[PDB]
RNA sequence: GGGCAGGUGCCCGAGUGGCCAAAGGGGACGGUCUGUAAAACCGUUGGCGUAUGCCUUCGCUGGUUCGAAUCCAGCCCUGCCCACC
RNA sequence: GGGCAGGUGCCCGAGUGGCCAAAGGGGACGGUCUGUAAAACCGUUGGCGUAUGCCUUCGCUGGUUCGAAUCCAGCCCUGCCCACC
């Protein structure tokens, strides 16, 4: 067990800002499991790693005894959370959101505790369908248009003459009636976040309520090495992707970023971290790869993502990486293929799509519309442009005629830059 | 019978603004009687000769057969319109506004017609009340911050630093919705309106509606000379006031009001207009004083407040006003006290008050606290500095002595600045 | 409700009758080099199976012109400015 | 959530330890003059029945001081600036 103190400090571990930090520290005093908010508008399926940052936290705290709501914003995520925006978010049906709402409640699990006393899930259309006009109003009347207009993406927006549609101004309000629609002692979020937190503890004021901690993560930043890990930037890995595409992409991570990787996805030791740098970017990626792809690839990650994990697993602290035959069945089999893409070699496990004959043209395929139809290129004049670039091979041959007329009476084995393969045959 | 041009024409007079005017002959030639809204948020007992002047026009739209919606703002007035404010309104409770709503609905017979194929009666809760916050969203997502800023007392608040509450941008949108609840035609108001209108028009485009005509009235100046009629600023005169006192009143109208008071107030051509300032500025007062004194002592106004009624009374329009003892009794009697009182005259009729003897001193009450208790003086402090002003008489010669005691064994009679009295008399 | 400007490619954004699948910057994509990284450098960034060609393309719908992303008109939406005060 | 400034009389607003029921402007009120108007001019704009006095008074609650509208602290609310980007 843990006294006040110390679960406060490892709360604090990878944290941006507990505010007010003190008040953390006294309701971790009352000894009883507090509400953990979460909130997430499922406006597009799937959750990424920048999610597992929060979401990891909330885990902490679901160790420690507290209990998580997990709010899926179906109400929400049909108005559009503004934080951080350029411009106005487009609108969604109640339906829509749903349908991705299944993918966040199956995925979440697979970083947060589940049982009941430290977990209960709600949807806030439960609430906020039946608030009513005079509501509306009084909650509106908690804040000033000046106030409002603090917020960076409002005042940047206003100043600069992008539009700033009235019902934006009304999402804090909804997020923040969710904080007492729950009784939140605690309310997670990224830095992204933090206004809305802010109002959150308002509004609970105005009904009585003791406001909430506001408890920020900082954003993980994406695959891109200068945004944060988001769908609409397609710079994600996702929690569900296969074991393979994981580990490939936790190896393209940008080296400045390794630090704050290792701190908001795994719970190593600041020394350890250095360690794997002192060792060199790729050991330290193996390392980094290794440790999330078996992580999630379990059906729930561990407590505790760190060097007694790594072990766990098979793998040697003390050989920083070079140690790559050990390891669960399927993080092996994704880093011994990704070292085999990467030496210019074809991976025996590869799609396959069958082409039906009737595509034939005097007994072939030209070879641009070959990778359209194996769906590899988007389209002929793609694929043409891409062989000027020298980004396509057949058959291990990097391809140098876009006029190139393929022969399919035998399988053929279709390359789109580095790693994108298709084994193409011919049925009638 | 009228054509829609001569319809249209009529309905011009006296108006600031028809907007779409062209709108408005279009649905005046589609020979149905048209719905025309008028709301008043009743945040105050009593309607005044400012409301009379949008009244008024309402009255005609009546005789010519088309049909008032009177929305009484039950749920609107709670919010409070910031229109025009320099200042954030005060809340008011629903009860608070619907003892004052009783008001509004038996005075607002004074001047329209009642029957129910030219008037009903509406309460804006009726539907507001069941408004939810999905379809507030949608409302308010028809207009941006930009827009809903340019609003003048919005972007003068804004630009000084005085605080918008954010409510204060949903009212609007309640206003707009009542013309959506109620199919509007026209919606009637003062030039202050003229925003609210507008967003009328929008919101019913977005719920596949015509959108209303905006009719716009100039805004009555008060007694003060300076600003608008209204209650807040104790510059008008009611409806429902006695004849003396109305008349009193409107003879007290500074002169650079008069041509307005006759255009907004009665139906007098231009031409008899110029005629009476020709006679004079107290002629003038005169014809006015009589014309609408008599007009609102009755119990509704006729549907011509012109020369043919102000003759129906008994004077005489070549008289110009000397006619003094011509007219109904009311009338005559309150021009008659008027002129009894501005040659230092005492009224016959004046108020009584009976003072107990227990507020005797030495058999006799100090003028101060005896002008007090009549009710005309707020304090003693303050009588002692009318009288040093010589604003205070005491039958009828000016006081001098600020230490006075009274002797009150006979009624006295106690005058507080031009023409407020009091007599005064002992009881055990 | 009135005026003026604007909406263009993945994003921002230039165009200023033809030189436009479209400046410049960013991004993304391919390659060299490698470490399936960055940087640097070169290239690509509507579609079409015979191409000196065809189809589609700058908010929507039309129009003038041999030719419109560009000019005109109606309409939608936005910003600024009016109106309201 | 952090900082700074602010809230005063009917309104705006000055105060800058005592000279404060409080500058200045507006408004309102009384009077002269009249037309029960305006303008101009003079005056008034916390309360109290013996006044060289008593009571209350500058967002709320306290505090320092012989004395606080003024200085200090906690709290409420606002504006600007942070944070968020
Ligand atoms: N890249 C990220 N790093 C950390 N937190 C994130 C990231 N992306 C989303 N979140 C958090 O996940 C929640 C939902 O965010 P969103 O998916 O943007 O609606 C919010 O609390 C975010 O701050
Ligand atoms: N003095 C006035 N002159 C003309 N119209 C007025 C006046 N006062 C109020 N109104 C109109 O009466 C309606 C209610 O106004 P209010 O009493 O200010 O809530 C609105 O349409 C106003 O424009
Ligand atoms: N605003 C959060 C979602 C959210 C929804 C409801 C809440 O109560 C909290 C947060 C987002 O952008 O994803
Ligand atoms: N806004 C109007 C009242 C009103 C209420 C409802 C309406 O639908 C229209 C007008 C006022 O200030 O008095
Ligand atoms: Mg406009
Ligand atoms: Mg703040």
């Amino acid at each position: 067990g843990h006294t006040p103190e110390e679960a406060l400090a490892l709360l604090k571990r990878g944290a941006e800002e507990i505010v007010p930090e003190e008040e953390l520290l006294a309701k971790l005093k009352e000894g009883r499991p507090l509400t953990v908010k979460l909130g997430a508008d499922p406006t597009r399926p799937d959750l990424h790693l920048g999610h597992a940052v929060v979401l990891r936290k909330m885990r902490q705290f679901q160790e420690l005894g507290h209990k998580v709501v997990l709010i899926i914003g179906d109400f929400t995520g049909m108005i559009g959370d503004p934080s951080g925006r350029s411009k106005t978010r487009p609108p969604l049906t109640l339906e829509e959101t749903r349908e991705n709402a299944k993918t966040y409640v199956a995925q979440a699990g697979k970083i947060l505790r589940q049982e009941p006393h430290l977990f209960e899930l709600r949807y806030n259309s439960e609430w906020l369908e039946g608030l009513t006009f005079k509501e509306v109003v009084r909650l509106t009347s908690l804040m000033t248009v000046a106030q409002m207009l603090e917020r960076e993406d409002f005042k940047k927006r206003y100043e600069a003459g992008i539009p700033i549609s009235l019902h934006e101004l009304l999402y804090p309000f909804a997020q923040a009636y969710d904080s007492v629609a729950i009784r939140a002692d605690v309310e997670m979020g990224g830095t992204d976040q933090r206004f809305n937190l802010l109002v959150g503890r308002e509004v609970q004021r105005a009904y009585g309520q003791s406001p909430q901690v506001c408890f920020l993560m900082p954003l993980l930043v994406g695959l891109d090495g200068r945004e944060k890990m988001s769908k609409s930037l397609d710079n994600y890995i996702g929690l569900t992707e296969p074991p393979e595409a994981m580990f490939k992409k936790l190896m393209r991570v940008p080296d400045p970023l390794l630090p704050s990787y290792f701190r908001l996805l795994t719970d190593l030791e600041e020394e350890e971290i250095e360690a794997l740098l002192k060792a060199g970017p790729v050991p330290a990626h193996r390392v980094l790869a290794r440790l999330l792809t078996a992580a999630y690839a379990l059906p729930q990650i561990p407590p505790r993502i760190d060097r007694a994990f790594y072990e766990s697993l098979g793998y040697a602290w003390e050989a920083f990486g070079r140690d790559k035959e050990a390891g669960p069945e399927e993080v092996r089999r994704a880093e011994a293929r990704y070292d085999e893409v990467a030496k210019g070699g074809i991976p025996e496990e590869i799609p396959e799509v069958t082409i039906p004959a009737s595509e034939l043209k005097e007994g072939r395929i030209w070879v641009a519309r070959l990778f359209t139809l194996a769906g590899l290129t988007p389209s002929n004049a793609e694929a043409r442009r891409l062989i000027q670039n020298r980004g396509l091979r057949l058959d291990g041959e990097v391809l140098t005629d876009p006029m190139l007329q393929v022969d399919l009476s035998r399988p053929r084995i279709l390359q789109r830059g580095k790693d994108r393969f298709v084994r193409v045959r011919l049925s009638d």
